[PDB]
Formats: C-alpha cells, structure tokens, sequence
C-alpha cells in the first residue's frame, strides 16, 4: 500500500548515512542526494521513494509498473526541479528479467503498456511525452531490484553505528539510529548547499537524548512505537531493584493538570513496592520545570486531597530544604512518592544519597542538562499523554 | 523589715478601694488623696505610708516613734507638698494610751522627746521647729491604731468584690483584687484631677486578663508570686483530660530562643499523655506573635533537628492550611505537639475543632483579642522565663 512509500523512504536515508560512516576521510568531503520537500504531517501520498519486498515471489514488471507510472506523473507535472526518483527491491528470483540499463523501447514495452478493465493503455501516448522527454526520467530514475533486504540494511546500519565509537548493540538501535535519521533528513530537505562533514555528524547526535523520529512512529504506530520505547529503555533497565529512581518531566502551561496526575499515578503503581510483607521498599522521585509556581502548587494540593501522600523536603512553612525526610519517605510506606520543587534543591538531593541513582527525563521543547556521571535517559516526545504508556 | 512600708501601702489602697464600692451612687463624686510618687523600682527607703501589726503586743510609743519622725524629716524640707501621711495599727491592748485628737504637747514628750545611745533628744527643738509647723504636720497625719487586721481587711475587701460580680473564689482574689490595685495606685499617684467614677472604674478592670502587680511581685517574690498563679489558675482544675489546649505567647525579637524551647518542652511535657497504654491521647497547641518570620522559622528549624516532631497545617511549600493534619497529629503519638503560625490560621482552627477548647495566653506588652465564648486565661508577666515556673 502507501506504507511502501514510508517503507523505503527510510531505506534511502540508511543508504545515505551508511554512505557517510563508510567514508573514512574523517574530514569535510562528501555531498548528499538532497531535495525531498515532503512535509510529513500526512505522508500518505508523495511517493518519490519506494521499496518492495515480494521476496516470496519474483520480479514480474507488473508489481512495479504502477509505481513508476505514478512517479512519471510527478515528473510529468514537475520536470523543472532536477530531483531524483529512487526505487529498490529484494526478491528471491526474477531479477534477471530487468534488462539493465533501462532503454526507452524496453521501458514502454513492459512498464507503460498494461491492461485495465479488458482495455490496454500506453502511458506515454495517453499523456503526450516524447522519447527525449522520457529520457530525462529514466536518467533521474534509480532502480535496484538487487538491493539488500530492508531488515539486513537496518542491522548493517546498526553494526556500523556501533563500530565507530564502541557502544553496545542491545541499546544503540533505539538511540543512535534515531538521532542520525532525523538529522540526515533535515539536512537533505534543506537545499542550503549544506554538505556534511563526518566529524560534525557524530559529535552532534550523541547527547544521551533520544529525539523524536517522526518516521518510525508513523511506521510502527503510536500504540506500537511507545511499546518499542518501553521494552527497550525502561523494561530492560530495571524490574524489581530498589534504587533512588528519578523522573524529571517537562510540562508547559498549556498542559492539563488532570492529565499530568494520571501519569504520576502510573509511576507510583509501577515503580514502587510499599508492601507490608517486604523488607526492602522503594518509592520514586519527581521533578517539573517550564511552568508557573501556582500551577505546581495547585497540582500538589489535588494529589494531597486525593489522599496520595508525598513529601518535598518542606515539612512546614519556613522549613529549609531538609532532604533526610525524602530518604525516610523513600523507605516509609505511608509516603507513596517523593517530590522535588526546584532545580537547585535537585542537585542538593543527589549529594545526600549513597545508593544507585537513575534519571528518566522527558521533555517537549526544552531539556535539562544533567551531570554526565549518572545513568540519565533523556527522551523527546510530541505530547505529554504519551508518557503513561512507557512507564 | 521595710515590708511595713509595702504592707500598709496596700492598706491605704484597699481602704481607698473599699470606700469606692461602698458608695452606691454609681456616679461621679468621689475624690482621692493623691500624692504617692513611690517609683517602686526600689521603694525601700521612702516611707510615706506604714502599717504595724504588733498583735500579742501593746501600743507603746517607742514602736511608732521613729516612723513618725522619719515622716517629719520627709515633711521638714517638703513643707509645701500638700500630701498626707498615713499610719495604721492593729494591736491587742494599749490603744487607750493614745490621745485623740493628737495635740502638740502629747506629740513632743511621747515621740519627739526620745532617747538614743543614752542621749536625750528633742527632735523639734533640735531641728529648730515650731508648733505652727508641727501642728501643720499633725493636720496631715493619719493615725488609727484601732484599725482592721491586714488579713481581715484583705478578706473583707475580697467579699466586697465577689458580691458585685457574683464570681468565684479564685476569680476574685487573683483576678479582680489585683487589677483593682494597680488601677487605684496609678490613679491615686496621678495628679490630673482625676475624680474616679464607680461605673467607669468597675467596667474598666474586667477583660479576662490578669495584669502584673509589682507590689505582689515585691511582697511575695517571684519564688512565690509565680507559685500562686500556678495553683490558682491552672493547677486549680485542669489536670489530665484530653482537651484541646491553646497556649498563646508574646515574645519580641529580643528574647533568647533557648528560653523559649525550655518553655515549650515544659508545656509539651505537662500537656501530653502520648503513652503506650492510653487509648485517649492528646497533645497541646502553641501560637506565637510579635516577632519576625526569621526568628519564628529558625525556631522551628531547631526543634525538628532536636527530633521534636510537630505540624502546622502546611505539609509542603506553597500549600494551603490543612487543619486536619493538626487534628490527625493531635491523636497521633509520633507527633509531639501542634503549631499555629498566625492568628488567622488560629481562628480557622476553633470552628474546625469539635471538642472542649481551653485557652492559656501569656503576654508582656500586647495581648490578643479572644472571643468570650472560650474559657480564656490571659496573664501579664514581667519576663518571659517566668512561664516555665507556671505551666
């Protein structure tokens, strides 16, 4: 369907970022196949790139007849752009049938000649295209039915992403591949004569912050893309270990409070064990930024009036920031979770703890810089409501 | 033995007080002999009023000879003061020896023709005086050796007050008599031609506040003056019932903090039965005023480090007053006492409490208006440290 548009629009990106890391010059010498101009808000149409994997069958000239025809209509109406059309494929057999290179008298004999509703068509005749006008299309056209499988190129992209600065495989396919994807895409669509340098690429896509891949969540689906984040980052990380776990969250004034609350309940429900029949309990910590004081205060009262007990180190008015109650609250069972008001009180909370410390930071437009020592996890999202389905 | 000055300065005030309530006019006309000017910081050497009680002894003249002579010395140079001199007595016999009206001849050779160190003295001829000046002194001299006893007059003065107010025994001796004393003294001392009015005097000395009587403080001593307040007002009735007691204390920004905590500790140690067996526990309430938030907040920061756990409604920064945590901590044994920050949050606590409420206030300079609905106990003191010896 139209997924082959997406399932393949990423192939040309991987082939492009593989084209950079394989380059060992480590200097500013490489150019890029540039212009897409997609505006991925909808992304269902505008199929300038595709990839087909009828490997269970063979290439037949009739599976890819229509895509090339829809490609021709784009060049037919927009010849004056100089962009390139890309087509890839991976089949069991049948690759021998595509007589390469592409010639016109072979082009219109198997691709532009088809049968629809017991009548035949000739696309070049039915649109008035000279063979000279057709020659530009076949030149701008890129066909490779002998290409690697989509899965094997994705893995080949991973093993190369590990073999640049020696990361781990079980965690890199959700961190480095993503930030390199969007970076290459934004560089491609921009026609600012921006050619990449291999040095600047790596030193600008590795900050422990997972950015939003606007293509993957369209490929897998929000219900599934969020599950891919849960099983990879947080479910792999910890299952039952009592540590000092932190949850930094960005929420702006536009965000609803009743939505934020139901997220806090999910953290306490999953990342806590205040059992009467246990001897090593744990309760989590929170933190917020990018809001007003009264909005944070009005949030606390509701959680307290709803009988969800917590502590923020201020047991009374005029109390200095006393963190030892957070340690007691971390072990107390009448305290469901802990609260951290501001940022200056956050650094002081780390210095007063002598056990394992993890950080799960989320943000929309502004992320908080965190000391490099702790196992921090920074994650970008579109809406706040997507966080509940990760924790 | 200079108490005869103090003990007898009261007798004039009591007699001055008796003559007011005896007057049934309830109107303007009553005038007081005014000039005292004692400056009672020391009050030792100055003797304008004296009263001797030599029961089991007889009125001689060697007993009151010098007290009369010391008055004449105070009259020789102060011949123009226009004040009166008082001397009252209460003996068993010998009053017949006096000669009223006191004439000049009996004045000379009974007290002035005295003997000292085997030397015969004549105070009048020695200091060069005449009967025109001596009679002028007798014209301003008050001698009644046939007077009431000190205690019998003190008992009698109390009964005059209990009749007018229909009050209780403790509500008269330590509340009404004391405030009527410093009222009369201050009025008598003042020379603004202030003719006292019966109605105005009665309705201006009853505000449920027990004032500071420096005479009783100097006649009985801090060792005893505080003990009377203890047995009369507080240890009188309230001993061990789980009520809601509200201690209110005034302290300016000039009082030692250690002076305050030792009082709070005594309060908490005397109004808490948070034992292991008691199924009906209770813990007291505290409220301060007349200070800065700097001192009051740091005071609380010393107690939580001293492991004296309390509550003041606010469980976190930017919270709103939650009085149920005070009620929850009132019966919770991990909470040692309850704190109240301001008077407004105090007012919102009474209507939230539905048990017996008692109020004990201590103050030095400024008091707090308290609704007459509650059994308020307001007490003026000289120094803040005198409260540990009361509660």
């Amino acid at each position: 369907s139209a997924v082959d548009t997406i399932r393949g629009y990423c192939y040309q990106v991987d082939k492009t970022i593989i084209e950079i890391f394989s380059l060992p010059q480590m200097d500013d010498s490489i150019d890029i196949e540039c212009i897409e101009d997609v505006d991925v808000y909808n992304d269902g149409h505008l199929t300038a790139i595709q990839c087909k994997y009828y490997e269970s069958t063979d290439y037949n000239h009739s599976v890819i007849s229509k895509p090339i025809r829809l490609m021709l209509s784009h060049f037919k109406d927009n010849k004056e752009k100089g962009a390139n059309y890309y087509l890839y494929g991976h089949y069991k057999s049948g690759q021998e049938k595509l007589t390469l290179p592409l010639k016109v008298d072979f082009f219109k004999s198997n691709f532009l000649t088809y049968t629809e509703k017991k009548i035949k068509h000739e696309y070049h005749i039915e649109n008035g295209l000279t063979e000279e006008d057709l020659q530009a299309f076949l030149d701008r056209l890129v066909i490779n039915i002998n290409a690697k499988s989509f899965d094997d190129q994705k893995k080949e992209t991973i093993q190369i992403i590990k073999n640049h600065f020696q990361c781990e495989d079980y965690e890199a396919e959700h961190y480095l591949y993503s930030n390199a994807f969007r970076k290459t895409y934004d560089i491609s669509c921009n026609k600012k004569d921006r050619r990449i340098k291999k040095s600047d690429f790596v030193e600008s896509i590795n900050k422990s912050k997972v950015l939003f891949n606007i293509w993957f969540y369209q490929y897998e689906g929000r219900k599934e893309y969020l599950r891919k984040l849960k099983e990879s980052f947080i479910r792999r990380s910890v299952n039952t270990s009592p540590y000092a776990r932190f949850f930094i969250l960005e929420f702006q004034d536009k965000t609803d409070i009743k939505t934020v609350k139901d997220c806090i309940y999910k953290i306490q429900s999953n990342w806590s064990n205040l059992s009467k029949r246990t001897d090593r309990p744990y309760s989590p910590f929170l933190l917020f930024h990018g809001t007003s004081d009264a909005n944070l205060y009005e949030l606390k009262n509701q959680l307290f009036n709803e009988d969800l007990i917590f502590t923020d180190g201020y047991p009374f008015k005029g109390s200095v920031f006393t963190p030892k109650m957070l340690i007691e609250g971390f072990s107390n069972k009448e305290i469901h979770f802990q609260f951290i008001n501001d940022i200056d009180d956050f650094n002081e909370t780390l210095n007063s703890i002598n056990i394992r410390k993890e950080v799960y930071q989320f943000y929309t437009e502004n992320c908080l810089d965190i000391p490099s020592q702790l196992p921090q996890v920074n994650i970008q999202v579109k809406d706040f409501a997507d966080i509940k389905e990760i924790v």
